[PDB]
C-alpha cells in the first residue's frame, strides 16, 4: 500500500472499511474497501464480492480496479466517483434536481440494471446511499454494505418482500428504482417507513389497499391479513405533482403492485419518457 496517499476514511461497517486514496505514483484517484482475513475446503467469503464486480463490469457500475493482499488484509481498489445520490439529493433541494439529469440518471440507472437482470443477478437494496455520481454526468450502481461479505432502510422495499414472498424477482429492483425516481423529481422520499408495517401502510396509503383484481396471489401471500387497512389509490397527479404524463406513465409501470406486471428494466428504457434523454454534467 506505500504508493496510496492522502488516505481518509470515508466509510466503515463491522465488516469492511472504505477510504479514499489518491495514488501518488499514478496519480489514479481511488476509493479502497478493507477486509480482514480469517484463517482459511469452502471459498473465503470476499471471493464473491470480487467475481461479482468482475462479471458486471459495465459502464454504470462501480469498476474495481485491483485487489491488494497485504498481511492479514485485502484491499479491493475501486475507481473513486464524486458523491452518492442521496449527498447530492440533499445538496440539491433547494432547487431540486433538473428534469434533464434525473431522466439521465434514471436511464443511467435502467442501463446498469438491466444489465445485471440479463445476468440473473438482483441488486435487492437499490437506494441512494447505493448510487454513486462523478463530475462528468455518470450515475453507477454499487453496494456499499459494510456488515458483511456479499454471498437498514425499508423505504425502496417492494411490497412483496414486506409480503413474506420466499422468491424475489427482478422486479425487487424495479420498484426501489420507482421510489428512487419519485424522490429525485418531488425532493422528498416516497415512502419513508419506519417499520415493516409502516413501511407498507405507506404503500397501500398512497397507492391503494391491494386486492386480488390488482394483484392475483395477494390475499395467499405469507404475511397479507385480511384485517389490513382499506385505503383507496390517490390521485397520481397529487403523488407527483411535477411529473408530465409520460413520467407519471413510467413511474406508475414501475410501481405496480404484482410483480409479474411491473415493467422490466429493458422496457423502461423504451419508454417514451426517454425519447429526448441527454447526458447533462451536475454542477458539484
Ligand atoms: C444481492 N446482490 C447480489 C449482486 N450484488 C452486486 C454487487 C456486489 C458488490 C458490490 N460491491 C461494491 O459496490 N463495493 C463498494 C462500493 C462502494 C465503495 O466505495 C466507493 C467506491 C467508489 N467511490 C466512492 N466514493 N466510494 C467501495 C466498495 C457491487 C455490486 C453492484 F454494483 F453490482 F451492485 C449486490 C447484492
Ligand atoms: C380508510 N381508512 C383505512 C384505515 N382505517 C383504520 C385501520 C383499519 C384496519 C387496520 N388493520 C390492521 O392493522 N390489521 C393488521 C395489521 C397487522 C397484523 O399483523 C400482525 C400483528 C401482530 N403480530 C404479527 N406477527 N402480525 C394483523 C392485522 C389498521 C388501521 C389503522 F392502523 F390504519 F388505524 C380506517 C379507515
Amino acid at each position: 500500500m506505500e504508493n496510496f496517499q492522502k488516505v481518509e476514511k470515508i466509510g466503515e461497517g463491522t465488516y469492511g472499511v472504505v477510504y479514499k486514496a489518491r495514488n501518488k505514483l499514478t496519480g489514479e484517484v481511488v476509493a479502497l474497501k478493507k477486509i480482514r482475513l480469517d484463517t482459511e475446503g469452502v471459498p473465503s467469503t470476499a471471493i464473491r464480492e470480487i467475481s461479482l464486480l468482475k462479471e458486471l463490469n459495465h459502464p454504470n457500475i462501480v469498476k474495481l480496479l485491483d485487489v491488494i493482499h497485504t498481511e492479514n488484509k485485502l484491499y479491493l481498489v475501486f475507481e473513486f466517483l464524486h458523491q452518492d445520490l442521496k449527498k447530492f439529493m440533499d445538496a440539491s433541494a433547494l432547487t431540486g434536481i433538473p428534469l434533464p439529469l434525473i431522466k439521465s440518471y434514471l436511464f443511467q440507472l435502467l442501463q446498469g440494471l438491466a444489465f445485471c437482470h440479463s445476468h440473473r443477478v438482483l441488486h435487492r437494496d437499490l437506494k441512494p446511499q447505493n448510487l454513486l455520481i462523478n463530475t462528468e454526468g455518470a450515475i453507477k450502481l454499487a453496494d456499499f454494505g459494510l456488515a458483511r461479505a456479499f454471498g437498514v432502510t425499508l423505504w425502496y422495499r417492494a411490497p412483496e418482500i414486506l409480503l413474506g414472498c420466499k422468491y424475489y424477482s427482478t422486479a425487487v429492483d424495479i420498484w426501489s428504482l420507482g421510489c428512487i425516481f419519485a424522490e429525485m423529481v418531488t425532493r422528498r422520499a416516497l415512502f419513508p417507513g419506519d417499520s415493516e408495517i409502516d413501511q407498507l401502510f405507506r404503500i397501500f396509503r398512497t397507492l391503494g389497499t391491494p386486492d386480488e383484481v390488482v394483484w392475483p396471489g395477494v390475499t395467499s401471500m405469507p404475511d397479507y391479513k385480511p384485517s389490513f387497512p382499506k385505503w383507496a389509490r390517490q390521485d397520481f397527479s397529487k403523488v407527483v405533482p411535477p411529473l408530465d404524463e409520460d413520467g407519471r406513465s413510467l413511474l406508475s409501470q414501475m410501481l405496480h403492485y404484482d410483480p409479474n406486471k411491473r415493467i422490466s428494466a429493458k422496457a423502461a428504457l423504451a419508454h417514451p419518457f426517454f425519447q429526448d434523454v441527454t447526458k447533462p454534467v451536475p454542477h458539484l
